[PDB]
């Protein structure tokens, strides 16, 4: 462990993030000047031809050489640490993929994360015949997640309570492995992570009946288990009485995209708060972040292009 010289590579490539103003240009291209515009920056060395699906395997192939190769770079608690913010990346991209297959969308728009596993990987679990195949998929490669939805699997089926669980059982597991390190910036996220995957399940399963004892998840830090048992019984207040917390933007939601756009904004602005950190994980911890919303919103900027919607109906969703 240490962070140094991976923090040396890394204010390197922070010189290739792309700018606010790439994303407010883009907002009114278009989608050859939008392919211009792209081909301009890093992802220009792996955009492969015209069309959607290309930017998408541009963005993909990026990441993977800017973000997914990071724990090569570390050793001991340090590569621990970087781990675990891939490992939830590959908890997000299976929960996109299984609510995917379950919903009608087809593989190539489902987002996938930089993570630990190729995009081969996520495509074969896709393609699986059954849930079997998909788990048989992810343990070639001994990853955690294939026991855990094994074990999900047997208790429900349901594609939201499934989706919940996981990340119960996922944040339980990285609960052991993070408590084992002494990172004061991922001890501040993680907790910021637990109280919105909280808070995305409460609203999520409202009005199912549930008992919340099964779906609550601990080591959070805002949201406790009285708010979330009330938000999952169809109290949207709770969703009001968050001042003085970094969540109080959340008053008056009352839908879930509004939802996770708002939590993703909280977390991103949590995950900045490291970029200047000489010391600790904060500086790729923030790295990270700013990668991810880099690609959300470059695939969705690439589609308002292509189709032509109306700079209105995504500008929402691309700034926070």
């Amino acid at each position: 462990d240490d962070f140094a010289y991976l923090n040396a590579r890394v204010r390197v490539r922070r010189g290739t993030l792309l700018k606010e103003s790439f994303f407010q240009e883009a907002l009114d291209l278009s989608f050859a000047d939008f392919l211009r515009l792209l081909s301009e920056t890093v992802y220009g060395g792996e955009l492969a031809g015209q069309g959607l699906p290309d930017v998408d395997r541009a963005v993909l192939r990026t990441q993977a050489k800017l973000v997914g190769d990071l724990p090569r770079l570390v050793t001991g608690e340090a590569r621990e640490a970087v781990r675990l913010l891939l490992l939830r990346n590959d908890l997000h991209n299976l929960q996109a993929l299984l609510r995917a297959k379950a919903t009608g969308r087809p593989f190539e728009e489902v987002l996938l994360l930089p993570g630990t596993l190729r995009e081969e990987v996520w495509r074969q679990a896709y393609e699986a015949q059954d849930p079997a195949g998909m788990a048989q998929v992810l343990a070639v490669p001994g990853h955690p997640l294939a026991r855990a939805l094994r074990a999900v699997l047997r208790e429900t089926q349901d594609l939201a309570r499934v989706e919940a669980l996981l990340a119960k059982r996922f944040f339980e597991d990285v609960a052991k492995a993070a408590k084992g390190l002494d990172q004061p910036a991922l001890r501040d996220y993680l907790a910021l992570e637990v109280d919105a995957e909280n808070l995305r399940t409460a609203f999520k399963l409202q009005g199912s009946g549930l008992a919340p004892d099964a779906f609550f998840l601990k080591g959070g830090r805002f949201v406790d288990r009285v708010r979330f048992a009330r938000l999952m019984e169809g109290d949207y207040a709770v969703l009001d009485e968050l001042s003085g917390t970094p969540f109080s933007g959340l008053s008056g939601v009352r839908d879930l995209k509004a939802l996770e756009r708002g939590l993703r904004c909280v977390l991103l602005k949590e995950a900045k708060k490291g970029v200047q950190d000489p010391l600790g994980v904060g500086l790729v911890l923030a790295y990270v972040k700013e990668r991810e919303w880099e690609a959300v919103r470059l695939r969705l900027l690439a589609r308002r292009a292509y189709f032509g919607l109306p700079r209105a109906q995504v500008e929402e969703e691309v700034v926070c």
